């Protein structure tokens, strides 16, 4: 059980980065200053300082959250499903509007704009990668860990997560560069590509 | 005057790839890198940001020359055809490429220097979707401009460059199989039959 003085904590911070994410939307990054983020928030400066130090920090979370919840679901998934299932089924549950198309559009633009959402945005693929390693690992290794280290030990899988990664993410960039409406759609045709994967080729 | 500022950003790069392998990244500052390259750290700061860009011009050359490679295949190769031909040429014993190894095996350690790898070869993308677009236009500008817009190319281009990145960060993190030639030859084969077009 999480405290209660923990748990309004947490929801401060994320009423911070959300609010962080519409001024970016509504007025761009560049307008934009911590105070007015603080402002749109209802919070003190010391308040925004408490959680973050800049105004790219307060969007930050917003990237990890999705990545990482699309991740968990692809764990979580029904056992019985095959690795495309599972990601598409992960896809259609976390990254349908849960990210609005206006912010995503913007968020995914500011990660090719600005510097420091560049290298948020980087962080993000590279630590979804892994993550992906790590949930088709445990579901193909039958609950054995000795297995499931071997599982995320293998090339194979390192290039799965790869193409896995690259469906969400190329759909997702090239959508948000390209005035579609549903990058949803390409993500999941991309998917299609690991029909039939050869795990142990 | 490019010539001389390409050849001195280039020298900078070795400096900084000779010091990195010698005693490490911690071990060594931006100006330890300056003085190796002979140069004040005003210059080395005109050209990077940190010590860990420098080598980005190391990672990109062999970027480029896979992405030329895919370019100059011969014309009537289709795009995965292309791919293999680009892989075949660029994987192969090309002088004495031993020094890629410990790069990219020093990436594996180091967060900053992992990011500068990352950069490369996902700015490698955008000119495999030029490349491909080029050999699939028939010759005609406006249908390679059409095509490089293409989000079928965009996939395709990531695969492509998933293929030969995963396959060099293994082959790169192994004992010193010579070559990541045939795990990117098994990884490329996730685009048969791909819909290159509508």
């Amino acid at each position: 059980m999480v405290s209660l003085t923990e748990r309004r904590k947490a929801e401060t911070r994320m009423e911070i980065a959300r609010a962080a994410a519409r001024l970016f939307v509504g007025q761009g990054l560049r307008a934009t200053r911590a105070e007015d983020i603080a402002r749109a928030a209802g919070v003190a400066p010391r308040t925004f300082y408490r959680y973050f130090a800049t105004k790219e920090e307060a969007v930050a979370p917003l990237y990890a959250l999705g990545a990482e919840r699309w991740v968990r679901a692809v764990r979580e998934a029904p056992a019985e499903l095959s690795p495309p299932e599972a990601l598409e089924r992960a896809v259609r549950h976390t990254l349908t509007p849960a990210p609005s198309w206006e912010w995503a559009r913007t968020l995914i633009r500011l990660a090719e704009s600005s510097p420091a959402l560049r290298k948020v945005w980087a962080e993000v693929c590279h630590s979804t990668e892994r993550g992906l390693v790590q949930a088709l690992a445990a579901r193909m290794s039958g609950g054995d860990d000795n297995v499931a280290v071997r599982l995320a030990a293998s090339p194979r899988l390192h290039f799965a997560a790869a193409v896995a990664g690259a469906s969400v993410r190329v759909a997702a960039e090239h959508w948000a560069s390209s005035s579609a409406r549903s990058p949803l759609e390409q993500a999941l045709l991309n998917l299609e590509v690991l029909r039939g994967f050869a795990w142990e080729a």
